[PDB]
RNA sequence: GUCCCCACGCGUGUGGGG
């Protein structure tokens, strides 16, 4: 009942890597290969994130898996694989953690039956604040507002046309219910979990 | 500027029968 974290530094000289970097769907098919058997048996929840490019340095993909991944299934010269390490998220009540989450703040419009993205930063934060509170977490806050800043807001258009709003959050949260908090980290947060969203990363 | 599928809420009713 633990987790695995893998750091994949992709090689921009690879044609397979450039393809997967442009297409979150093609990245999803490639990353699924490492835990192909566990997904076939329906006991795996794959979560990944393309880390924000600080510039200069190569693309970094962080992959979280419930079962141990076998990264020998990647193409030759695809990525520099940093060995997967067992992740025990030992959480106590009232513990405060720095978090990073690229997610899809959206709502199911009842007039259309469709799922559309939220527009204002005020309701994007309100969405995050709701999802964390439902998942046993709670956003810390000062007197200006909640402890979170939106760093990226890009409208993704995956050609398999999949259209998902990708919002990158970063700030500080608190653990209220550690049992709920453990499950939230394992499940992920919000839609588009296959397309590189949902992965909630926590650090002290 | 949400493309497809599955499950399920909240609020408020319409019409018929005895």
């Amino acid at each position: 009942f633990q987790m695995w974290l893998t750091k994949l530094v992709l090689n921009p000289a690879s044609r397979a890597a450039r393809r997967d970097l442009a297409n979150p769907y093609e990245m999803h098919r490639t990353l699924s290969k490492a835990v192909s058997r566990a997904l076939e048996e329906g006991r795996e929840r794959l979560l990944w994130r393309l880390e924000p490019a600080r510039g200069l340095e190569p693309p970094v993909v962080l992959v979280q898996t419930l079962t141990e991944p076998d990264w020998s299934v990647l193409d030759e010269g695809y990525a520099q694989v940093f060995p997967p390490k067992p992740f025990h998220p030992a959480l106590k009540p009232g513990q405060r953690l720095r978090f990073r989450l690229r997610a899809n703040p959206a709502k199911r419009l009842a007039a259309t039956g469709k799922r559309v993205a939220l527009k204002t930063p005020a309701e994007k934060v309100a969405w995050l604040e709701r999802r964390l509170e439902e998942g046993g977490f709670r956003l810390l806050e000062g007197e200006r507002g909640p402890w979170v800043q939106i760093l990226q807001d890009t409208f993704l258009e995956v050609r398999r046309l999949l259209q998902v709003q990708a919002v990158l959050f970063e700030g500080r949260l608190e653990v209220v219910d550690p049992e709920r908090a453990l499950a939230t980290l394992r499940r992920g947060v919000g839609p588009g979990k296959a397309l590189g969203l949902g992965l909630l990363s926590v650090a002290p």
